[PDB]
């Protein structure tokens, strides 16, 4: 069956162009009630919203920044009585060499992008608790998971979003709600992503707290891998930064990895270690 | 050989008790020079004293080493690097492992809940960084160690704050990495796992008093060390054991062909194979994931 969103009410921030715009689109046309978010720096949002109304879609706009996250969960519910979808696209770059970044250029980065992102997914939180629903998209980078001259501000934030949504994803689940991050990129059409957008939101969707690379029409999923390490200590004997040294190739060797998956079973191996040094 | 840290000066943000005091005091043992930080507040980010680092100051100084105090919060970061240039004259090694917590059901994390945590994890580790960065960069050496932790990378109940500020941690050195390379800054990060008071409430009682910061120290004091070359690494570490982690990602699938629109359903129809981990790749670098994409192209045309 074509996936449809009839019925379900998508919020979609920074909307006004690039990527937001291209999910506004590509999931009004699906029959999604989508409210279109971009802080026009009005004019920005409008000229979606009509490109959907004229497609023959619904929609509304909200002029807010998503610094003030309650608003725009406000105009879902006010125009639609809900809040399905909510889609954190919204971003700014403000690149400099680490040294030259300055407090502002730190501040104002983590404010749109990450802050950004928990005020709106605050808001909507209970709404979509109390429903039992919930897909929330949270929008990473390349740049974040492995770094990037001249983007430490950018690049902390990114992740920072990652770590956002692991515990989210915890906390959701039992309510049906999934959260998922992906790290997108002339030919590299936003148009290339939307879709994976469209399917992470989707009710028949199961994934959740997925990571994914996309772009150019290639999807890749990402995930960390652990190495079984090394008990460098012995009982009675103080441990030293030399059996550190001289256990490292050890440690660092990640021949059958394990694929950690929560920070319950973490914990428990630091417990068996100790019990085994014991 | 013993590793020393002769002549080098250790700034340790935090070191007024755990795991940072754990720090000093090994640094300081081990010839460091060390500039030992804390606000001395309270573990949920409301206090302020002179005691916490001038205890730890003094047990430095009785075990025979040589330490100075700083009493600013990691908020005025570049306090911290003056007080070790003020005092020594140079700064070879940054421990940010000042923090505090503000657990609350997500739908329950106040304005302020947020931000705190946000500034003290993240932002401050940032002022401490970004004021020693150039003397670093002068000096052509430096040990850079973030803290971040199991529910930064794996997420917990209740943290959504604070996961999101130490993963934030590694997003922040993973960028380090790169560009303090030509000056052989290194950047290491760790998810320590110690008994402290900021653990209590997550660790029964004995296993908080077993699980000691002395077991983690050994890794940091090696991964500042000036013959250690691991750089960018992610690490965790506890009761005597350590571990690394890194991304694996999927060889995944091209869902789009010449001149055909691409849609949700190819996507979901593609879903086993994009998601299947088998030869998955271990990618290092944006170069090479910008390197991949611009494949796809040619490959679809
Ligand atoms: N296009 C690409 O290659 C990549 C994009 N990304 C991320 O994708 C997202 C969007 O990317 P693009 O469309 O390419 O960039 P963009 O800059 O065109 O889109 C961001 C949108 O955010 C809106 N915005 C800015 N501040 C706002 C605020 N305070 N409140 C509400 N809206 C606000 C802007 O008006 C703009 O339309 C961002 O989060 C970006 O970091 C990440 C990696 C690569
Ligand atoms: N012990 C554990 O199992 C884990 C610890 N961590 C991290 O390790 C670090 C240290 O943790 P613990 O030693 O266990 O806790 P702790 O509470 O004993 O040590 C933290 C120190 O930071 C200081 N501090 C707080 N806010 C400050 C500020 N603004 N400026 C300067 N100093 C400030 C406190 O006074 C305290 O001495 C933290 O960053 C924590 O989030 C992360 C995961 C697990």
């Amino acid at each position: 069956s074509p996936l449809r969103f009839d019925g379900r009410v998508v919020l979609v921030t920074g909307a006004g162009g690039g990527l937001g715009r291209a999910y506004a689109l590509a999931f009004a046309e699906r029959g999604a009630l989508v409210v279109v978010n971009d802080l026009g720096g009005s004019s920005a949002a409008d000229k979606v919203v009509e490109e959907i109304r004229r497609r023959g879609g619904k929609a509304v706009a909200n002029y807010d920044s998503v610094e003030a996250g309650e608003k725009l969960v406000k105009t879902a519910l006010d125009t639609f009585g809900r809040i399905d979808v909510v889609v954190n696209n919204a971003g700014i770059l403000r690149d400099r060499s680490f040294s030259r970044i300055s407090d502002e250029d730190w501040d104002i980065i983590q404010r749109v992008h990450l802050r950004g992102s928990f005020q709106v997914t605050r808001a909507a939180w209970d709404h979509m608790k109390k429903q039992n629903y919930g897909r929330i998209i949270m929008t990473a980078s390349a740049s974040g998971i492995y770094g990037n001259f001249g983007q430490a501000n950018y690049s902390a934030a990114k992740l920072g979003l990652l770590g956002l949504a692991n515990t989210l994803v915890i906390e959701g689940r039992k309510n049906n709600i999934h959260c998922n991050t992906i790290a997108p990129n002339e030919a590299l059409k936003p148009e290339y992503v939307a879709p994976l957008v469209l399917w992470l939101c989707h009710e028949s969707c199961e994934e959740n707290g997925g990571l994914f690379e996309v772009g150019a029409g290639w999807i890749g999923k990402l995930r960390w891998e652990r190495t079984l390490g090394a008990i460098v200590r012995k009982r009675n004997q103080p441990m030293t930064p030399e059996a550190v040294r001289d256990n490292w190739v050890k440690i660092c060797d990640f021949s059958n990895a394990s694929k950690p998956k929560s920070i319950q079973e973490s914990t428990g191996g630091i417990i068996e270690v100790l019990h085994k040094i014991d």
